[PDB]
């Protein structure tokens, strides 16, 4: 996949921010820099359940917690590195990592970008199951229903409401495994 | 002495971040690490540089049933693995079941008990 | 003003490498953000990997104008902050 916005400047940029916190995010994204790759994490990978010699015995305060840390799991690591990347195609990537939405405004000879927030809605067409039992099979798969998710029946489709991560591992991949030929 | 002869079951499903690689191909060493930690990746192009967008793997699995109805197979699972923990889900579909659990609990869990109860019923 | 978080500063700075003048409609630094400096210090690290949803609909007062016409720069600011204006005459002013 590629992100390109053919209405922005294509001049190259060069930036950097932040350092990884955990022992796993640093180990990864470093073995991949031995090859030519620029790993970007969609979630707080260091909030998993991780055990190590340094995690429990010190060496900071070892932000790893072998018990996990599920309340800080959907965070987003602000660590980026760009070298001569075109702003035309590097900007739309960042607006997809953080789920933002932008538009251009002219204040004369200067163009300004008005960053907002992306409307988190999605329409899921159903091909073989009624969207009244598909909701029921979602409320039990993903039940605990968390207030971060909404499922809207419409008898033709469903309209899930969730963050980007919960719209991939969530409905978009279970609703894709239960749309199949029913047997009689 | 992090051993505690009483056990430590709340910290049991942790993952040890200890690895050692020597001249291993990144082609085949990377997909291993994405299966140990249950991650999912995809490639993005930002021009002349390729960037990997690591995510999280959707933890779902379909288990075909050959000899038992998937309405009593669920009942025999809720009692085997009962305590049902919130880390596990079992979805009947009358043709199969759809377990939801971590990688470890999808091996010693349904995948090996459902494999021992799909057998020739006697009358 | 100056931006507070590490994300609002990183953005609106790579966009100034090109010619752009980023304006945020919300408190982008009240999201859930994790970093080496956020948790370990370096201030008190106003980022809070747990998020900060009560301070999310805030408005960053950070602006920069250079030879912009007041004719068309004023109506932009009255739309960022959702204000409404009208003109009154007190004589020659």
């Amino acid at each position: 996949t590629v992100y390109r916005d053919p209405s922005l400047t294509s001049a190259p940029i060069t930036a950097n921010v932040g350092k990884y916190v955990g022992p796993l995010s640093t180990f990864l994204a470093s073995i991949a820099k031995s090859a030519g790759y620029e790993v970007v994490f969609n979630f707080n990978i260091d909030a998993l359940a991780l055990i190590n010699g340094e995690i429990v015995f010190g060496n900071t305060t070892s932000y790893a917690t072998p018990l996990g840390r599920p309340q800080e799991l959907p965070a987003k690591p602000v660590v980026h590195n760009f070298s001569n990347a075109p702003f035309n195609e590097a900007w739309p990537l960042l607006m997809d990592v953080y789920e933002l939405d932008y538009q251009l405004v002219k204040v004369g000879s200067a163009n300004v970008i008005r960053i907002g927030q992306r409307p988190k809605q999605l329409a899921l067409p159903l091909k073989f199951i009624s969207a009244e039992s598909a909701l029921t099979a979602i409320e039990k798969f993903f039940g605990e229903r968390p207030t971060g998710k909404f499922g809207l029946p419409n008898s033709i489709k469903v309209i899930p409401d969730s963050s980007n991560k919960r719209l991939i591992i969530g409905s978009n991949s279970e609703d894709g495994i239960r749309i199949r030929s029913f047997v009689e």
